[PDB]
């Protein structure tokens, strides 16, 4: 794999549904703040912020913004393709 994750830009539309899946993210503490900008239900796992519920970040209809771009860029998923 190569661009797994697809460029997620704030003012593109949302295809697909992703889900931000309930589990440590891998990010830093810090980056609650955006899952809080989100509003996702957050908690601290291993010095790493983690998900305690599955979150629909993203709706096939929707438009992916600007934290939320970050924060799925962050996340390294694809909200996009994949290739």
């Amino acid at each position: 794999m190569n661009k797994v994750q697809a460029p997620a830009r704030p003012g593109a539309i949302a295809p697909l549904s992703v889900v931000i899946p309930a589990h440590n993210t891998g990010l830093g503490p810090e980056k609650t703040s955006f899952f809080q900008a989100l509003s996702i239900p957050t908690k601290i796992s291993k010095g790493t912020i983690e998900i305690i519920n599955d979150v629909h970040i993203l709706k096939p209809g929707d438009k992916v913004g600007a934290s939320e771009a970050t924060l799925l860029n962050m996340l390294n998923i694809s909200p996009f393709s994949y290739g």
